[PDB]
């Protein structure tokens, strides 16, 4: 048998091949029951009227159907074989049908790059040894004891860690916002659930009176309307309560997902807590000393559909930490989010790349190692295990983040690495 | 933990669980970063916002969409262990939301009702053992001698297997239908193509003479606007030519996806898909007794949404099968599929039944061999196999073609079988 495909324009394809009438008897035959079976409609067949027959018959008025649905199968087999998992459904964009002329349709989809490892011998990781000292730990306990406390009504003077009431309005430099719009909104102060300042401006003012105070949000904040903006704030104020102690009796700070009152048990929970992010915050420097040493280095022409896609997911995520709307995100500005995709998009062609050339292997072990620990983090690990075996895409999008530090020790492995003795201080020092 | 999901009407679901804070504290820290992790943002990730802290601040305003997000997880993961294959994309249908009111939306799917197993020792089937004759033979051999013919121009009279150009016109009683519409058409007479009769009676005339015939299609004709109804085919004639004896040269017969000239292979060919077609004949006697004796003797109430389904598909099947028309199948009238499809459903319970039952395993064993003498009707029987195997829904698909088969050996093992030596004459009596 040939076969024959060409292209109209860009992404248009065109089928249509011809044929002997031999060969068009024998493939139509076998093809129209193959479809009958998928349906289940050739056990209904007595086999009173051949099905070549019938093909020779109402084939010319469903032969642009045909075509419709030869593209329907074959572009199922493809992606299947070159491993292109499409979002939703895919857009065929059919135009308008011409009899005895052509025809034209566009089907969107997406292409990939390859690429060449090159100076991984020349990176040079630095791992810097700090530990964390019982001073940390003491830093962190205060932070969670000023987090809890109870609410007690009274009339004065305002704390710094309080509960008030507060309507609010954001105005940046004359105008309002689209967020920034409070109705009785309560907050809890002290616990820096507010910028820096924010809820320190506001201290010593009375539960009756309007100030207004100039706040300034940093140029790096994630509200593009806020970033680098200096608003200022009316805050009127109208109901303020005391934290006072929160009871030691268990009945009030029964509120905590951890044993509450044992000093071994809190100090315990801190240690593993911040071990765990110790060793993701040493690893991740490690990575990012790699992940640069590449990017600066070895920089490689990336096609934009690939960014283009990468940049809707961004949108669609920071949509949601800006405040949350569906599809809205699209509206968001693309060059926000257009830099840091490139980013995800060569990380990701550069580890891909790597999984290639090593042929690296997808470990069970790896990934049910990272499972029982994370597990092990909740009353029952059973039913979380099973859960995440039980999901296939759970099953496979957490086997990216194994094979992930599968790539990062196999570059390791090779690179130099070395290993100094720090102060903690020292590794403080991080202005600029 | 609790877990509560009420319900509005139907198929309108609501969430909203109301738990305290402590439990609220811990579950959105551990879903967020699940989320984030999906889309690849936890990496990004260097900590100097705690997650909480930002959830007691955006969570509001994302709060509806949360509990879209919840929609879109729970559902999968629900259909998942209740084994639901959605066709393309599920529809939730949102209505419009109050604040501080409540909310209704509504998700389509379909349910499965259980059957019980009776009678099934009351079945008796009755097995017709019949052979084929040479005459049988010789009679298939000269309809496809029939088929092939070498075109020659002339001017005269027609024969029964010439092949003429006819521009006609279909009109019912005295009105003209949707088809029936031709245009420079040429038809193959002598090959049983058109009505029986419609080429017979059109035997004689000129090429150029306007007869008008009276042509009755049967009750049961696949065409509602053609069954039962005798229309006229006024026929117009113009171009008629002789079909002589093919080439035995080699030269035109070579038009076969079988041996030219080979008297042997002729006869293998024939003898081995009369056979193959034989067994299937007999099968499906043997498969009717047992549904019908199922059917006839236990009825069971099925819900309308299985039935309705069934009709969409055979609609769309119905129309390809009338001419080709995507979509436009839906317009077909429910009547002539509702009752059909209702066969489908209940003989598809039966069998799920049967298998549920009785655990009936998909044997791999019993699917290679079909797929092997199928793939052996090939050039390349390697490439077939491997193809199957390929694509998982033909595994699929096909698994459900073995399964059936053995259905049939498990109800016939247990149901009275006899065989009764009949003459072929005998078996042919089906006058009702």
């Amino acid at each position: 048998m040939q076969v024959s495909v060409e292209t109209t324009q860009g992404l248009g394809r065109r089928v249509t091949i011809t044929i002997a009438a031999d060969s068009i008897e024998t493939a139509v035959k076998s093809e129209l029951v193959n479809v009958a079976k998928k349906v289940r409609i050739d056990g209904f067949r007595k086999g009173k009227v051949p099905m070549n027959i019938v093909a020779q018959r109402y084939g010319a008025s469903v032969r642009q159907d045909v075509l419709g649905d030869l593209m329907s199968r074959n572009f199922i087999d493809a992606i299947i074989k070159e491993k292109i998992n499409p979002a939703g459904a895919p857009t065929y964009v059919p135009g308008e049908y011409k009899l005895g002329e052509d025809f034209t349709y566009s089907v969107e989809f997406e292409v990939y790059p390859e690429v060449e490892l090159q100076g991984l011998e020349a990176i040079e990781v630095e791992k810097p040894i700090v530990e964390v000292t019982d001073a940390d730990v003491d830093g962190m306990l205060d932070t969670l004891r000023k987090q809890q406390a109870t609410w007690k009504e009274k009339d004065g003077a305002v704390e710094a860690e309080d509960r008030v009431t507060i309507d609010f309005t954001g105005s940046v430099d004359g105008e309002e916002f689209e967020g920034g719009k409070a109705s009785d909104f309560v907050l809890a102060m002290g616990q820096g659930r507010m910028i820096p300042g924010f809820e320190d401006g506001i201290k010593g003012h009375k539960a009756g009176e309007e100030f207004t105070i100039d706040v300034t949000f940093p140029e790096e904040y994630h509200a593009e309307n806020l970033k680098g903006k200096a608003a200022k704030f009316a805050i009127n104020l109208k109901k303020v309560e005391e934290r006072e102690l929160p009871e030691l009796t268990a009945e009030f700070i029964k509120r905590f997902g951890v044993e509450d009152g044992s000093v071994e048990g809190l100090r315990a929970e801190v240690r593993k807590n911040m071990e765990r992010e110790l060793k993701s915050a040493i690893r991740n420097r490690v990575k990012s000393q790699a992940i640069e040493g590449l990017v600066k280095a070895n920089d490689i022409d990336v096609p934009a559909a690939l960014i283009d896609s990468e940049i809707d997911v961004l949108r669609r995520q920071a949509a949601q930490r800006f405040g949350g709307n569906e599809k809205q995100a699209l509206e968001l500005p693309r060059e926000l989010f257009e830099e840091q995709a490139k980013r995800r998009v060569v990380v990701g062609l550069l580890l891909g790349e790597v999984i290639r050339t090593n042929e690296l292997k997808a470990d069970e072990e790896r990934v049910k190692g990272l499972i029982e620990e994370m597990a092990s983090a909740y009353e029952d690990p059973k039913e979380v295990i099973e859960f995440y075996s039980k999901n296939k895409e759970l099953m496979d999008n957490m086997r990216n983040v194994a094979l992930e530090e599968q790539a990062v020790e196999a570059v390791l492995a090779k690179a130099k690495v070395t290993e100094k003795e720090t102060t903690f201080n020292e590794l403080m020092n991080q202005q600029a």
